[PDB]
RNA sequence: UGGAGAGUUUGAUCCUGGCUCAGGGUGAACGCUGGCGGCGUGCCUAAGACAUGCAAGUCGUGCGGGCCGCGGGAUUUUACUCCGU
């Protein structure tokens, strides 16, 4: 069993023929706070099977985090269409200073000390895919040794 | 040792994009309110106009006087004159 913290639930609508219709999207992530996060998109008719749903896909998308005691190997800005995310490491004491979305993604992976930045489209859809791409990101001193000796 | 964002264009969406808020500051002023103290601080406007008092003197160990005193002398005649203070 891992976290799981709602960052977002909205409801969208469609048109027919005499009135709309309207439907509920979920974002949802989960996190064992030791180095493992999802992140789930999950639509339905009604807000419960939603949420669910995210939770679902959630844990079916999940990312290796390197933690390094608290925080991350290294910097990373990812771009996730108009959205831009800046990570950075922070020495212990700091805390996770990130908005809302992040935050919630970061605490989650158990990160206790990052700072970040969001840039451009502040969009929380894809601010939270642009996290999650830049956490999958990641490299350690061990992955780059590896790659490079050949 | 350092970096959080949110509201608002649509029936809904993504994006551009402006407006707006959350923080910090001030020689402040204004409203309601107002107990004590220490330390700071107080014409940002007319470099407009200014009553009155005070804000730059001091040295007699550089010099000679004037005015008000006091005291000594010369003459034994009282006026005149010398010295000290
Ligand atoms: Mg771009
Ligand atoms: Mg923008
Ligand atoms: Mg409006
Ligand atoms: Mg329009
Ligand atoms: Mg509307
Ligand atoms: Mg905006």
């Amino acid at each position: 069993d891992f976290e799981e913290k709602m960052i977002l639930i909205r409801r969208t609508a469609r048109m027919q023929a005499g009135g709309r219709r309207f439907r509920f999207g979920a974002l949802v992530v989960v996190g064992d706070r030791q180095g493992r996060v999802g992140l789930g998109f999950g639509k339905a008719p009604e807000v419960p099977l939603a949420v669910q749903k995210a939770g679902y896909y959630a844990r079916r998308n999940m990312v290796e985090v390197p933690l390094q005691n608290g925080t991350i190997p290294h910097e990373i800005e990812v771009e996730f269409g108009a959205s831009k995310i800046v990570l950075k490491p922070a020495a212990p004491g700091t805390g996770v200073i990130a908005g809302a979305v992040p935050r919630a993604i970061l605490e989650l992976a158990g990160v206790t000390d990052i700072l970040t930045k969001e840039l451009g489209s502040r969009n929380p859809i894809n601010i939270a895919y642009a996290t999650m791409e830049a956490l999958r990101q990641l490299r350690t001193k061990a992955d780059v040794e590896r790659l490079r000796k050949g």
